[PDB]
């Protein structure tokens, strides 16, 4: 069964690019990373940034949570990442994205022993 | 405005591990914790106890501080830490730092309500 540290390397890391891509990117992405299975995940964000970087955030600028749970880090340095926003003509089972680069501070919630990411709250 | 109390734990916590696995640790943390970033800062401390072990050391042995103030307090337990010193030859901005790890106490100027580390004094 997929850990929790998994599912978020699964939707939310992309390493193996340090930006965008193209303006196809989300359309592959969301696909190949299985978030258009059950239904078009609305919105996803792809970090662009090393594993060990991203796991770093959990030891950074501590911050609240859009829950109000409290187990939400912030990372000190801006990161690359790229949003993938469902479009208006997108229509399950065909999900349609807008791909769009940014480089943002993020925002993680981190939980376990090792504590380690496992939701991607925000950018800032 | 980024807090004291931010700043001490930006500069100075890094509750991940309890050491640090490889000697490029310093080069890596001195820049995500952003202090590379005009010029090299020649000499820092980061702690590797959990956030609430360090607070604590505000109400463990009142000693006076460098400056003279008297709001200083040496831990009673030794800490894991990791000393960054930046080498000889190392020129911004290819900052370059050598990794040490250590168990020695640790020494803070205390401030505000809450009560917490706002500066690191020296490790002993």
């Amino acid at each position: 069964k997929e850990t929790a540290a998994a599912k978020f390397e699964r939707q939310h890391m992309d390493s193996s690019t340090s930006a965008a891509s193209s303006s196809n990117y989300c359309n592959q992405m969301m696909k190949s990373r299985n978030l258009t299975k059950d239904r078009c995940k609305p919105v996803n964000t792809f970090v662009h940034e090393s594993l060990a970087d991203v796991q770093a955030v959990c030891s950074q600028k501590n911050v609240a949570c859009k829950n109000g749970q409290t187990n939400c880090y912030q990372s000190y340095s801006t990161m690359s990442i790229t949003d993938c926003r469902e479009t208006g003509s997108s229509k399950y089972p065909n999900c349609a994205y807008k791909t769009t680069q940014a480089n943002k501070h993020i925002i993680v919630a981190c939980e376990g022993n090792p504590y380690v990411p496992v939701h991607f709250d925000a950018s800032v």
